[PDB]
C-alpha cells in the first residue's frame, strides 16, 4: 500500500466528540466541541497496557513536543484530520508549531 502525505502516521488531531479524554500534558479533563491532539506511545506511566492514543489539549501538546519527539519537518500540519478542522484552528496549530516546506510540500507545481 502507498505512503501517507497528510500525516507522519504517529499523532492525531479532531474536535473532541467527548469530555472523555484527558489531557496527560497537564492532568485535566479536555472539553467538549474544542481541538483535542494525540501521540501513539506505549504509556511509560503503565507501559503493560500497550501503545495508547495519548491525548493533550491544543497548548499542551505544544508544551511537551520536544518530549513528544516533534521535529521542524513534519509538526502540526503532520497531524491525523488536521485538514478538516476550521480554519482558525488550522491556523493556530501552525502559529505554535509549524511545519517546514522546503522539502517540497507545496511548490505550487504538484497538480499546476
Ligand atoms: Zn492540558
Amino acid at each position: 500500500g502507498s505512503k501517507a502525505e497528510k500525516t507522519l502516521g504517529d499523532f492525531a488531531a479532531e474536535y473532541a466528540k467527548s469530555n472523555r479524554s484527558t489531557c496527560k500534558g497537564c492532568m485535566e479533563k479536555i472539553e467538549k466541541g474544542q481541538v483535542r491532539l494525540s501521540k501513539k506511545m506505549v504509556d511509560p506511566e503503565k507501559p503493560q497496557l500497550g501503545m495508547i492514543d495519548r491525548w493533550y489539549h491544543p497548548g499542551c501538546f505544544v508544551k511537551n513536543r520536544e518530549e513528544l519527539g516533534f521535529r521542524p519537518e513534519y509538526s502540526a500540519s503532520q497531524l491525523k484530520g488536521f485538514s478538516l478542522l476550521a480554519t482558525e484552528d488550522k491556523e493556530a496549530l501552525k502559529k505554535q508549531l509549524p511545519g517546514v516546506k522546503s522539502e517540497g510540500k507545496r511548490k505550487g507545481d504538484e497538480v499546476d
